[PDB]
């Protein structure tokens, strides 16, 4: 079904390397358990101090884009969000209400440059 | 038709929050008289600084990718890519034959911790 | 076919005016190439220091958005995959392992202000 998953969270707060291997480290479950598969892995890329605004205000917001190869099975990114939205919430002090997250796929993507 | 509208916009020159403020309120009104629904609420995210290549040039160029639920109308993006690159020129000098405008959309994607 | 071609390159190493430069013209090299037209243009953003984690390591990694107005002759993503990844292990000593290189196509897309 669902592979190679990839997440780029754009955050308006500061990260450290704490949070950033606590967010690396819950996406990692939450792929493994709602996604699909044990042994999965997972890149998760960081982009922090990167203003955002929303509703009029710039406090404290976050987009995650989700990525992987194939097609999603249309209950995971349901199961998906609210975790990846608590990790945020618990990680940066984000609310939920500007936590913003979108799943996209395609057939065409490569690793150890040779595509899948 | 299409809900919950990210723009995440990339440029080469350096923004402050004025022109931030500023390119936010015009996406803002863009996306509401274009994309739908006057009430909507619109999410944008703000790369500065990132260098850009095009034409054999590294002179300030601009990359925006507009990412919504469902999917597009196909009269709604030929409207906003004229005033997204004239926000763009305006807010940065960037000339619009180096601005790129992308739209993509999703079934799935997810605010306040629960997919739309 | 695949027209307007889009290259964003993040990478949790620094990398320098020269390293941009010969990426921009790898890809250019690659996409006239690979994906289509010989006068054909590209445009390549480069957002570096952006922190990775993979595997559990946050070594050096890589992770590439192509992006293009159409959609892909399946063959060509399959094509251009080992040229980007030799060409950021090239200039970056990033290994093909933690590379990802992920392709997707639109039919909105906007330059000089007006749709393709």
């Amino acid at each position: 079904g669902s592979h190679m998953p990839f997440l780029q969270t754009i955050v308006s707060v500061s990260l450290d390397d704490q949070k950033r291997a606590n967010l690396s480290a819950a996406y990692g479950m939450i792929c493994r358990e709602e996604l699909g598969k044990p042994e999965d892995f997972v890149m998760t890329a960081f982009s922090d101090k990167t203003p955002i605004s929303f509703q009029g205000s710039t406090a404290p917001a976050a987009y995650v884009r989700v990525e992987s190869w194939g097609e999603y099975a249309p209950s995971k990114p349901k199961m998906m969000t609210p975790r990846i939205a608590a990790a945020i919430t618990k990680e940066c002090g984000i609310p939920a209400e500007r936590i913003y997250v979108f799943y996209y796929s395609t057939k065409h993507c490569g690793w150890n440059g040779t595509n899948f």
